[PDB]
């Protein structure tokens, strides 16, 4: 069974980028290795967060975490207690709601860089 | 209690393309459409969703590493090598037609036609 083990993000502060997204999702603090920031998640994937060393701006990705109710509730609330930024979907068409999609819930966010974050209590299509 | 990374966009100068190389490659079956992605289904309950770059520039390349059992690297590897696949032992790609014993298994690095920096391993990083 073939496995992704892990993938790079490029943000402008790999440090910032990482330790916000642990504190947000109620991880670990991230492990430095080399070059990355790394953000271990539970199925056997880790993101390689990295300085972006280009001229331009970041181009934004895309991230969705699978997380448990209990998780979403502890998540959720650190997103209103931190006044952060977010949307029931992945436009951004929907400020300040979460989404009620498969049953489940979620709300996307923003990294420090402007990645698109999204957590999620159902996987998609149910 | 488990935060699990479920998907993640790969941005691909034709996704269909990248899916069908990237599916055929590691023995999977053809991607899934769904919507504006093909979508590359892993074991760990992750997928790539593959996606048309919509941007003027070219690709900004990434990194997407696979673990991979010992019968499926020969499996895999053999497929490199008989469809003349490019491949390199290091990421950097200093090391061409080589693959790497790192760990004590074996990984090898490739690109998929959009010229992302794709690896494959036996055993994880660090043992
Ligand atoms: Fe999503
Ligand atoms: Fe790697």
């Amino acid at each position: 069974a073939v496995e992704l083990n892990h993938t790079i993000v490029l943000v402008k502060d790999k440090d910032a980028s990482a330790t916000f997204m642990a504190d947000l999702l109620g991880l670990p603090k991230p492990k430095e290795m080399g070059p990355f920031a790394v953000l271990q998640l539970a199925n056997d994937v880790s993101i390689l967060f990295m300085d972006f060393r280009g001229e331009g701006d970041i181009v934004p990705g895309h991230c969705a975490f699978l997380i448990s109710d209990e998780e979403f509730d502890q998540i959720f609330g650190r997103i209103r207690e931190g006044g952060i930024e977010h949307w029931a979907d992945c436009y951004h068409r929907e400020p300040g709601r979460i989404n009620d999609r498969d049953g489940g819930r979620g709300v996307y966010f923003e990294d420090p860089s402007g990645h698109n974050m999204e957590i999620m209590t159902r996987p998609y299509g149910s």
